[PDB]
């Protein structure tokens, strides 16, 4: 099992919405079996776990700002989308995928103003 | 839910000694190798990678290869015992235990070694 990104520097303007992506490989989805976890600075973004995000320990300052799109689990890519991106949501991202077998990428983020 | 617990996440050794790192982890009957993945990590670099009961050493860092051993005798314990033979001052730093058993969780664990 080996979890992959495509692209692993996303340069995004400020206050803009973003998706970032880490592939993982794809029959039928098992949602029992699968955990997504997406992380920075050490803080928890989205930790999906058997069907579901659990928000009581999504961090802070990501609740309702974070979200692992659904939708395209089936697709086998692990996509977290941060609305209205600030300067802090630069930095280090870490999709950690357990299906299987286990992995995890790193993406980084740098973000602009207008 | 699934977590990985670590008691002590400072470890304080000599130079030349060895050392020891534990990662806990919930277990109930018999430990099922199968369903268990222990990884770890330190400084990007791949330490231990135990992946349905065996060790993966075409993965793992030079810089551990014949120095670092995961003990087996542990795992059935729920401990993940990370042990490195001869540290050197190279070795302090931030180490990651990571572990898939069920479900999935990982803890930071800070390496300091005092100079020979
Ligand atoms: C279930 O939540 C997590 C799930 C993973 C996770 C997710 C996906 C894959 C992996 C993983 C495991 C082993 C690996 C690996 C990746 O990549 C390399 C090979 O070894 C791992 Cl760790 C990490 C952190 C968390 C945060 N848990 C907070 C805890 N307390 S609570 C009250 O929520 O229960």
């Amino acid at each position: 099992f080996t979890v992959t990104v495509p692209k692993d520097l996303y340069v995004v303007e400020y206050g803009s919405n973003m998706t970032i992506e880490c592939k993982f490989p794809v029959k039928q989805l098992d949602l029992a079996a699968l955990i997504v976890y997406w992380e920075m600075e050490d803080k928890n973004i989205i930790q999906f776990v058997h069907g579901e995000e659990d928000l009581k320990v999504q961090h802070s300052s990501y609740r309702q700002r974070a979200r692992l799109l659904k939708d395209q689990l089936s697709l086998g890519n692990a996509a977290l989308q941060i609305t209205d991106v600030k300067l802090q949501d630069a930095g280090v991202y870490r999709c950690m995928i357990s299906y299987g077998g286990a992995d995890y990428k790193r993406i980084t983020v740098k973000v602009n103003a207008p």
